[PDB]
């Protein structure tokens, strides 16, 4: 059969064949973001992800003949890594001073682009150069980032994600005993590691006003045993009869919340001292019982598989879909969903299992 231009319709497991070419490609879209190039940004994010998907290496060029999502300038990519194993376009990225200074600033908890580019204009270049400035002013979300540096640039593993789970569960069964709580984002999809700890929380039974308060008595109890290193709590602004979002990246307008929390050492269960704890990057989002499919199937990604399903939804079926809701344009109704399972139904889509969602 023919390779889809999808990620929605390929299976794209962790056993990449083509890191080679994937990390050239992952490159050169990251520093097309950088260079606010949108259009070349995905054309090289689209290439990547169909290599992702290959159940085998590509050793010659013979080997793209029938895959989508291989322009002319992908190819010769594809070409000069094949020619000498390296890329020298991706090479050319990886010497080059913004881009090198973009990934290391933005590699900070609160430092995003626009910073990022403030900070390079600046003329500086390193971390430590930046963090003993006496002149600049940094937002509280950048002081947490620079204070537990060292510990969220470590990646976070399996041992430490299953120990944030049992702290999670904890505090939320303390307050709604009746919830449900799953991990979402990469460890859901299999992922060995991960930059943070995603949860999706929802109650059968809660009202809105129990919803709502939830990650406020969860927070503030982590708060009284000290292990709330950072929190921004974004608070609802779901409407629940609203259509989902036509836009190419859906926001989510649940409730949320970013936090740092303090892991103890004694709460990891691992194969494997210091100070006897390691800062983790968490976030929690809550939604109503009768959205937790969408919310659960938005949450546990990829990027790139989200972007697919939401485009295919559109062009192939009339459907929008977004992390709330999935409306059909043709029979003019909202779809039901108690699982993934019954969303990808809907779509008209075979289930992609979530470790076959890594696109
Ligand atoms: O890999 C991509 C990100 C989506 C996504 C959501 C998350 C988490 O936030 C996350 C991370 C670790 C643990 C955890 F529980 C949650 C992980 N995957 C996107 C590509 O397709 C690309 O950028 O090419
Ligand atoms: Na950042």
């Amino acid at each position: 059969k023919k390779i889809s231009q999808y990620a929605c319709q390929r299976r794209t497991t962790l056993n990449n064949y083509n890191q080679l070419f994937t990390d050239a490609l992952d490159i050169l879209a990251e520093n097309d973001e950088l260079r606010e190039n949108e259009g070349s940004c995905l054309a090289f994010m689209r290439a990547s992800s169909v290599l992702k998907s290959l159940p085998f290496p590509i050793t010659s060029m013979k080997d793209t003949e029938g895959i989508p999502c291989l322009g002319d300038k992908v190819k010769s990519i594809i070409e000069g890594i094949i020619e000498d194993g390296e890329s020298s376009e991706a090479k050319a990225v990886l010497n080059d001073e913004r881009y090198k200074s973009f990934k290391l600033f933005t590699s900070v908890f609160g430092v995003g682009l626009k910073t990022a580019e403030k900070w390079f204009r600046m003329g500086f270049r390193t971390l430590s150069k930046i963090q003993s400035d006496k002149s600049l002013r940094f937002t509280q979300m950048q002081k947490a980032g620079f204070l537990y540096y060292e510990d969220l640039v470590s990646c976070v593993n399996r041992p430490e994600a299953e120990a944030v789970s049992m702290l999670v569960k904890e505090a939320v069964v303390t307050f709604l005993p009746d919830a449900l709580v799953t991990m979402t984002g990469g460890f859901r999809r299999g992922k060995m590691t991960g930059h943070d700890v995603d949860f999706l929380i929802t109650s059968p039974e809660a009202t809105e006003d129990e919803e709502q308060q939830l990650l406020h008595k969860v927070t503030d109890f982590w708060k009284q045993q000290g292990l709330l290193l950072y929190c921004d709590i974004l608070e609802s602004t779901f409407e629940k009869f609203k259509q989902p979002s036509r836009k190419v990246d859906a926001a989510d307008h649940f409730q949320k919340c970013f936090l740092i929390l303090k892991l103890d050492h004694g709460r990891v269960h691992s194969e494997k001292e210091g100070k006897g704890w390691k800062a983790i990057r968490v976030d929690l989002v809550m939604c109503p019982y009768d959205r937790r499919a969408f919310a659960l199937l938005g949450w546990t990604g990829s990027r790139q598989f989200e972007r697919d399903l939401r485009r295919y939804a559109t062009h192939e079926r009339k459907m929008m879909l977004d992390n709330h809701a999935l409306y059909d344009r043709t029979k003019r109704v909202f779809l039901e969903a108690e699982s993934e399972e019954e969303i990808f139904a809907h779509l008209g889509l075979d289930y992609i299992e979530p470790w076959e969602r890594n696109a």
